[PDB]
């Protein structure tokens, strides 16, 4: 079950939490989970929040999630679908997109900028979650981290 599956995921990693990541989902829906990843030092996005999504689909453990980012940040494009073992955990899945997102490398929904703009995206990313219920519902640590 997509659902048995995805519990045992959320015990695992907030029990084994994974750097730069926080993710939970949504009360109402547990087929769809926010995310935020923190960027990097020495990366352009030092000092960023980027806040996404993951929507898995009822075949998951066998079939994938979708994809989200949210926050504007110079690398993918957002609100658009971005990039199999079934033993990939929700850990595992966030750790490999920040891997992929701190590259230069093309994919599906990413979009090219500059280093400074990814840096001002990175200063504006704090007041854009800040304005953002969910976000800041969902995680009201990171928002503290945040302010």
């Amino acid at each position: 079950t997509a659902t048995q599956r995805l519990k045992q995921d959320y015990l695992r990693i907030k029990k084994d939490p994974v750097p730069y990541i926080c993710a939970e989902p949504l009360p109402s829906n547990i087929l769809e989970w926010h995310y935020v990843v923190r960027g990097p030092e020495m990366t352009p996005y030092e000092g960023g929040y980027y806040h996404g999504k993951l929507i898995f689909p009822r075949e998951f453990p066998f079939k994938p999630p979708s994809i989200y980012m949210i926050t504007p940040n110079g690398r993918f494009k957002c609100n658009t679908r971005l990039c199999w073992n079934p033993a990939w955990s929700v850990s595992t899945i966030l750790t490999g997109l920040l891997s992929f997102m701190v590259e230069k490398g093309p994919t599906l929904g990413s979009i090219e900028t500059s280093d400074f703009t990814k840096r001002q995206l990175a200063v504006q990313s704090l007041a854009f979650n800040l304005k953002d219920k969910v976000f800041c519902e969902l995680f009201p640590e990171v928002v503290e981290e945040i302010k």
